[PDB]
């Protein structure tokens, strides 16, 4: 906890997600919920499921920097197109641990304190944790992706023809 933070709250907009493999580069917002305050670093990663890294979708790992007050930032993907009759497909990407950027003056006593022993943590240090940026529950998102729409429309019309 708690249920706010000033730095804040870093998240997805949800766990669930759909495309298309003609959609080229995919935009996926890390939202930053409850006060803009400092600028924090967010580490992303990408991680295959059914979807492929050589083949499905490029790998995307880095980190996201956002500013004092930006509240948004966006992770592009990007998506191979295979022109696939049929495909149902998906990978992951998750976010990691949010810290405070290293000059600030917060970055310590914090990494210090959230590395000291949980029994000896102080009254104060323990709202200095509460106030920590921190992540959501939505730390992971799904991207599923798909045959073209109508690409398949075309081939279907095709497919019926004598």
């Amino acid at each position: 906890m708690g249920r706010g933070s000033e730095f804040g709250i870093f998240a997805f907009t949800d766990s669930v997600f759909e495309i298309t493999e003609s959609v080229g580069r995919f935009e996926l917002k890390v939202m930053r919920y409850s006060g803009a305050r400092g600028t924090v670093i967010v580490p992303y990663w990408t991680e295959n499921d059914t979807a492929t890294e050589s083949k499905d979708y490029e790998g995307a790992r880095g980190e996201l920097v956002f500013e004092n007050n930006e509240s948004e930032k966006f992770i592009d993907l990007f998506i191979l197109e295979e022109s696939s009759y049929e495909k149902d497909v998906s990978f992951k990407v998750h976010i990691g641990e949010p810290r405070l950027a290293p000059d600030d003056g917060l970055a310590a006593k914090i990494k210090e304190v959230e590395k000291k022993p949980v029994q000896d943590l102080t009254e104060l240090d323990r709202i200095l944790l509460l106030s920590k940026p921190r992540n959501g529950e939505l730390t992971t998102a799904y991207v599923r992706i798909r045959e073209s729409q109508e690409f398949k429309a075309t081939v279907d019309k095709l497919v019926a023809k004598a």
